[PDB]
């Protein structure tokens, strides 16, 4: 599996609400991604959305463009092959 790291993490407010923009850096290149951010009742960061996630629904070709998709079973979806959960979990680590 293509390993990754998260770089250039900044939180901007886009389209009247808050998204984290970051670079997904693998040995095969880097792409800018953007995902919505959740906060606790106090306005402090709580989580990065993984469900109504902008990446899973609008930036999969971007996400996959740095992963080596050969060796993926054809019948397994690209979004499930790449370590998308691990990616979201790493962005959350950068934001605490």
């Amino acid at each position: 599996m293509t390993t990754f790291r998260i770089e250039n993490v900044r939180i901007e407010t886009i389209n009247d609400f808050d998204m984290v923009k970051f670079d997904l850096v693998t040995d095969l290149g880097r792409v800018e991604l953007a995902e919505h951010v959740n906060y606790d009742s106090e306005g402090d960061f709580k989580s990065v959305e993984y469900t109504d996630s902008n990446i899973r629904y609008n930036m999969v070709d971007e996400l996959c463009s740095v992963f080596d998709l050969t060796d993926k079973p054809s019948l397994m979806p690209a979004i499930d092959y790449v370590t998308f959960a691990e990616i979201i979990e790493a962005v959350e680590e950068m934001l605490e």
